[PDB]
This record gives C-alpha cells, structure tokens and sequence, in this order.
C-alpha cells in the first residue's frame, strides 16, 4: 500500500556477486583401504567362490586411481544385513533406516566445519541448501539439518533429491541466485552422500554396477555462499561468475539410476569418457569466449572424478597441463567418487594448497577457474569461478 | 570483463512476473459420492463395515466433490499388492510414476507455453517439482525431452518436497527470473497418487483420510521478468517469497519412502497449529509494506484439507470471498499436493474475468500465497494482481 514492487525490487535485491565465504568437508571415521577392498568386499557379500569375478574387481580396483574411501557401512553391520550384501534382494527399507538418518548427521559435521571458519553465528544464515542423492525423506534431510544445527525458524530451505554426481554444480548455481537476488542472503549450501543405498553384492551379468562399487565414498562438504562480503569479518575465496546446464547429445540413456526396492540400482550405457571428452571443449568454449578467454590452460580446474577414465580422456582432449587436474586427482586419491560432494572437496583442497604453496590466488595462482559437474543424464554442470587474492 | 561487468549486464531488472499458467489432470474422474463404495470394493475391505463408515463420515465431510486419479479400477485389479494396506510394491508403482508424471506436467506445460506463445527455445530454466516417485534422470530431464526444450536449459529437480512445493516453485522461480536478465522459468508441479494409494487399516486412520484428499493433477507456470508489453502479457506478480517452520509441530505430518510406497503420517493438530500462527505470517509478510486488512488482499491458501481453510477463515474472520476459489479448487479437485495453489491461481484470475474484475486478483491489489507441508512447514508468497 505504501511502497511499490519496484520500490520492494529495489531494496531487496543485492549487489556483487555470490562469492564462497568458507568450506567444509567431513566423512565417516570408517576407512577403507582401496588395496583391501577386493578382500574385504568380497567377504562381506560371500562371494570368494567366484574367483573370475573377483579377479575382475581387482583390476578395477587398480585402475581406480583410489587410495581410499570412507564407509558409514561397516563389516558388524553387513554381517546383520545380508539383503544389503546380496546382488538383489529387497532392502530399501533398511538402506533407507540408515541415510535419513546419517546423511543430515554427516552434513551437520561438514556445515559445522564451514561455520566455525565463517565466524559468524549460524543466525545469519538465511537460506540453507541441502543435496544428497542416498535416500529420500518428508519432512526432507533439510529439515533435519535445521534442527541439528539450530537454524532460524525461517530459513528459506530448498531439498535436492535423488539429483545425482552433477548436482555439486548444482548447488553453486541454486546458491548463486539466492545470494545475489536478496540483499544481506547467507546461503549454506550442503552435499551429503553416503553409499549405503548403492552398496550391493557383485554379479558376473551386471559388471556396470560393479565399478560403482569400486569408485563409490561417503562424504559431505559445506560452503557458505553470500554477496557482498563483510570486510575484516569474511574472507571470500572464490567468485561464483556464471553457472550452466546442458545435456551431452547422443547420451541419452548414458546413466541411468533407479530406486527400487533392491535399493539404488546404476545402469552404465554407452561411453561416459567419450561422451564428455567429445563435448568438454563446446562447454569451455560456451562459458569463456563472453570473457575473452582461449587457454584452457590458463584457468583453474576443478572437474567431478567420477572416474579416472574421465578425467584422463578429458586431459588428453584439451591437452591440460598435469598440474591442472592435481587437486582433482587427489581427492579422488583420499576420498574415491563421494558424488556430488566431491568438487566441493575440491575447492576446498585447491585453496588449502594454494595457501600453503605461496600462490597468489585461492585458484592456483591464476584468477579464472572452472567448475565440472558430470552425472545421469549426461548432464553437464559448468560454473565459472574467479580466485581471490591471498 | 570483470567479474562486476558481468553481474550489472547478466541481472534482470523488474519484479518476476507470471506469464501463462496451464493445468492438467488424469482422464479418469472419481466422484467423492461413490469412493467409500469403490475403495472398500477394490481395496477388498467391505467385511470392514465400521470402518467404511468412518470412511464415508471422511468423504462427506471432505467438501471434495470429484477427483482425477490416474489409477483404474482395471489396474489395481491386476495389482492387489497396491489395493493392501501395507505389502511390497514401491517398483510396482515408481514404474506408473516415473512414466506418467512427467507426461501429465507435459500436458499441463503446453496449456502454459501455448497461453505464453513465445517459441519453446526461449525457456531458459525449469523447475520441475513431484512428491510422486523419484528416478535418475529426474522428471525434469523427461519433461525437457517430451517438450522440445532446449538442452542447456537450466534444470531444477525438487523431489518428495511435500504440499508446500507449491510456494516453493514460485520462491525458485522468483530468484532465478530475477537474477538473470532475459530468463524465462517454466515451472511444473505433477502429483500422482499411485505412489501413496493404499488399503484401509483400523489401526491408521490418519492414512486413511489421505486416501478420502489425494487427488491427481499438474499445473505449469511460466515467470519471467522485464514482460515484453508486447507479446507477453503479465498475470501476477511475486513481491517476496518466504518459508518458515511453525513451532511445536515436530511430526505433524511426516511421510516416509518405503518398499510398501509412500506412506504418510499425522500427528498433532495440523489445522490448529497452521491458525495459531497464518497472523505471524501475514504480519511478517505484509507489515513490511504497510497492509493489516487480510479482508482487502485476494488468497490462494493450499486447501490441505477442508478444517485448514475453515480455521484459518475464522482465526482472522476472512471474509468468506476470499477462499472461493481455493474451495472451488478443492471442491472440483481434491488435495493435489504441490500442485493445488497453482490450480487456485488459475482458477482466480479466470473467474476474475467473466466476473468483470479490475484486477486478475478478484479486483485487489496486493495478495497472498500459502503453501502448507511437512515439518508444518508454511511457504508464504506476496502476489500483486495485474489489472484487467
């Protein structure tokens, strides 16, 4: 009655761009040793009598470029368990007992990380933004998240189900609107993924669901995104610049994910490297010739290791110098595929090198950066990111 | 470039704008007269008298007139594990969801592109929002195909959100038609109850009055800021958008992704806690902009049941114009889940046409929307109309 909507417009709206305040990551305690876990996975599901297949595993194993992952599940649990161990067995129902509840638990530990570097009080926080692709739950693991953590009773909440391995792009573009559009917005963005809906016995006719379970970890990662930064009270790391979304032709059914009774089944068709080698390029060339950038090799890369036949391919498409993928490979080195989680791992790896390698930016010394997130399908997730000074 | 130009040329300008709404349901009708009749029949429950009674007491006090359901009586007759209360059958229907929910939001999606009349390639985002199944890709991914969508469409996939998604999808689009200069968001919200049909149970009469409210239906929105006072022609406007968690109300409604579907429970006084605080709500929202006469703004109010309106009604005596339509809506829809508060909106600016209305908001100025869900969760959306 008083004011106008332009004048509304005009107040609330925020100036700058959304810009990453902090990072935090967590996992579950249990480690697991990639050079154990053909022994020790195929002893949970009672399958040393098949020899071949567990020849197969090792190989893939090695080829995983995992050192190791971290596992909720444990040994005691699977050997309560055996409709989780089985190839395919009906037990939603008890994967799902387990991430409605530790999937919030595990964001808690990893947005607890994020806050205790933000400094501020979580009241600030205005928007909470939680991802996981390990189970589904009304009222949503959002809401669980709030009552962990104390949130506001009017944080704007926005729950990303069942979204898959690209959705850590995902949530920088989600956060990127939030922020810039409402003035004094503090977005805690939170992926949390634990495998225990994907976990499953091996099957000498379904070898695709067999990589995901030498690749698969548990992980979440926090970042706290807001505009215009308190100076002397925040420290921006990075600037999120612009974010997209494109499917890959001719990858129709690439990657398909069902939840069914069984659980979280995956279903690997057609070449997924290839896919995303022969179309990385059109993505790069999409989001930096607006900037006036070429060189591939002049930015900061941060790509979703959904698998090193991934990154490899990629690399050798666009010749990327080794030191460009360094942080990439070496989450997946420490952590193996934690999902969308993981290029959230990254960032936070990247700028925790940057800094204790004296270079002048959070992006490795160099000022521009790229963010890749690879899931079904075939969606690509490309997000612009600038460094800041260190 | 830096980074700054970026963000002064990439932002949109006005405030974001409805352009079109198109809605959509299953062919097959349902009439709330009959259902006690039918359920118990297919349900296989009829030995259950005083039961179906309470049912029947649920139904004619639903002030539900007809329902669409995509379920047939044909179907469940070869399905009796759907027609059980509780017994396996979670593949059984993600392999009706997944299918049909994004071809019912596709129908609804051309009733909304076609009253937007722009070319396809103009959509720049979607937000597709379901409670009924979930797979990987999404519905979203579906919807883009099924549509001729541009790929590079920037996708948002909110999954089992619950009956508050309806002021979610507008909070989405709001911040995303806003802060990209030229964005055109189609937003979809399709609900199919094949993932929460089930039998009758003595023991659960909460589920029960689920089965008497669930209805099916989808409902498309296309917003947009900076309108072309040309080829587009604005409907609504959202001013602010807000969510909060009403105090006191842990379990109120919770539902739960089971082998056995989705199942859904209640707790507390869902209709009591939602009127102790709808004031705390409108005064959060529209103090700020100087409006305390509930009885001047239009409402679209998610009828999550008949007590909810009747409550609210009486906490703030709203005159009783005010939930015409969102009881109109219930009445020829029953509970559609997220989808519900977009009907209403259709339904309001329509019926503020053959009406004579200055306004698409039955001749006001400045409105309210409500969506109600899990966690008592209350999603709180600021419309202004648009004058006729």
């Amino acid at each position: 009655a008083a004011v106008t909507v332009e004048e509304v417009r005009k107040a609330q709206r925020a100036s700058g761009p959304a810009t990453v305040l902090a990072i935090g990551t967590a996992t579950p305690a249990n480690c697991v040793h990639q050079a154990d876990y053909p022994d020790y996975y195929f002893r949970v599901t009672k399958s040393d009598h098949l020899t071949d297949l567990k020849e197969k595993f090792k190989r893939m194993c090695d080829k995983s470029m995992i050192r190791k992952r971290y596992m909720h599940l444990t040994e005691e649990f699977l050997a309560e368990n055996p409709n989780m161990c089985a190839y395919m067995a009906p037990s939603l129902d008890a994967r799902q007992d387990i991430v409605v509840v530790e999937v919030p638990k595990l964001g808690k530990a990893a947005a607890q990380k994020a806050l205790k570097e933000w400094g501020q009080p979580r009241s600030r926080i205005t928007h909470l933004v939680f991802c996981t692709t390990s189970g589904v739950d009304m009222p949503g693991a959002d809401y669980q998240l709030t009552k962990l953590l104390g949130l506001r009773p009017s944080v704007n909440r926005l729950m990303m189900y069942q979204q898959g391995s690209f959705a850590g792009g995902t949530v920088l573009r989600v956060a990127k609107d939030l922020a810039e559009n409402n003035r004094g917005a503090r977005v805690l963005v939170v992926c949390s993924e634990i495998t225990a809906v994907t976990f499953r016995g091996p099957s000498e006719s379904h070898l695709d669901s067999l990589v995901g379970q030498a690749l698969f970890g548990d992980g979440a990662a926090a970042v706290i995104v807001g505009a215009d930064p308190d100076e002397r009270a925040e420290r921006p790391l990075f600037q999120l610049v612009s974010a997209a979304q494109t499917l890959l032709p001719d990858s129709e059914g690439a990657i398909d994910g069902h939840l069914r009774e069984v659980g979280l089944t995956f279903h690997l068709l057609k070449d997924v490297p290839g896919l995303i080698s022969k179309n990385i390029e059109r993505a790069l060339e999409a989001a930096f010739a607006p900037l006036g950038i070429s060189d591939w090799n002049s930015i900061f890369w941060v790509a979703h290791p959904g698998g090193p036949a991934i990154l490899d391919q990629v690399e050798a498409k666009v010749s990327l110098d080794k030191a460009r993928m360094r942080a990439t490979r070496h989450v997946l080195a420490e952590y193996g595929n934690m999902s969308s989680a993981c290029v959230l791992f990254i960032l936070d790896e990247m700028r925790k090198r940057s800094a204790e390698d004296g270079c002048a930016t959070t992006g490795e010394g160099l000022d521009w950066g790229v963010l890749f997130g690879f899931g079904p399908g075939l969606t690509v997730e490309t997000v612009v990111l600038h460094s800041v000074p260190i």
